[PDB]
This record gives C-alpha cells, structure tokens and sequence, in this order.
C-alpha cells in the first residue's frame, strides 16, 4: 500500500555502481556470486516518509532518454536524481559537470539531485577526497552522501534523504 510515486533516475560513468546500488536498496543484498549478468536496469520499493507510504521507482537509465519516447518522458517526471561517481576513478568525478547538466537539461525544475560517491569500502585505493565532492555539492545545491553499494554503507540514507526533501 502507498500513497504516492516518486521516480528516480541513477546516472554516471560505467562501472561506478550505479546497478549495485539500486539491487542494495530494493533486495538489500550485495551479489558477489553473479559476475556474469548485464547488471539489474529497474527495481520498486515502498518506503516511509514523514509519515507517508511512497513507492519508488528506480531506473538505471544509460542514456536511452536520446532513443525512447518513454523514457524519455519518465526522465521529464523524474522527482530524484542520484549522480553517481566512483571515489577510486578521479575520471568518474571529472564528468560530474556533462551529468549535471543531462540531469537538469533533461527532468523538470522540481527534480531533486543527490550525489553519491561509491565504493566508499575501498579506502586504501580513495583517489577523490570527500572534502573536494562536498564543496562541488555545495556549490550546485546537492546533497552529498560518500556510500558503498557492496556493505550497504549509507545505501539507505542516499535513497530516503533524497525522498524526504522530496517532501
Ligand atoms: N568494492 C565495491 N565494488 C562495487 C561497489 N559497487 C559496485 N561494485 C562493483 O563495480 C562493478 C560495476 O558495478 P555496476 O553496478 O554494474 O556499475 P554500473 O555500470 O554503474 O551499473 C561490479 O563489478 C561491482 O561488483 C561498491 O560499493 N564497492
Ligand atoms: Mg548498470
């Protein structure tokens, strides 16, 4: 049971998590046992907020917004964005400013963006430093959660702040 729909977009470079954190938050496991598969593209969860039951939708959208008139139209209902880079990959962080402005060009004024930097389990291997991600989010009015798909580290939080400024 819900009261409402919130849909999500997930966007960023490949391989920075963008699957993985999606398949956290909906099933609330980490893989590890299924290396082989494409990686899952669309999930739903019924969350609390305020109060209120919201079901989300998650898409993992690799940029068919330029080819399908559906989802190019979900992108333009979009009510959440995570921007997703990779805290070991500094070339993930660099292309943070071409998925800002997809994400803005793209969605509708109300779309509520979040940065997630992945990986966070990884530290000795840190090549972005929180501190740099956190003035990049505060100058563009984002909120910023360092995460890690693979221990469940802050998957939660990304998904339910995001929701809760939603209102
Ligand atoms: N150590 C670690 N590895 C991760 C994490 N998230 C994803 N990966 C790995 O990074 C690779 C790419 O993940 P994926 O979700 O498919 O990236 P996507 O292309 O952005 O959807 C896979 O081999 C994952 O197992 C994480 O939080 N920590
Ligand atoms: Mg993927």
């Amino acid at each position: 049971n819900y009261s409402y729909i919130f849909k999500y977009i997930i966007i960023g470079d490949m391989g920075v998590g963008k699957s993985c954190l999606l398949h956290q938050f909906t099933e609330k496991k980490f893989m590890a046992d299924c290396p082989h598969t494409i990686g899952v593209e669309f999930g739903t969860r019924i969350i609390e907020v305020s109060g209120q039951k919201i079901k989300l939708q998650i898409w993992d959208t690799a940029g068919q917004e330029r080819f399908r008139a559906v989802t190019r139209s979900y992108y333009r209902g979009a009510a959440g964005a995570l921007m997703v880079y990779d805290i070991t990959r500094r070339s993930t962080y660099n292309h943070l400013s071409s998925w800002l402005t997809d994400a803005r060009n793209l969605t509708n004024p109300n779309t509520v963006i979040i940065l997630i930097g992945n990986k966070a389990d990884l530290e000795a291997q840190r090549d972005v430093t929180y501190e740099e991600a956190k003035q990049f989010a505060e100058e563009n009015g984002l909120l910023f959660l360092e995460a890690s798909a693979k221990t469940g580290e802050n998957v939660e939080d990304a998904f339910l702040e995001a929701a809760k400024k939603i209102y």
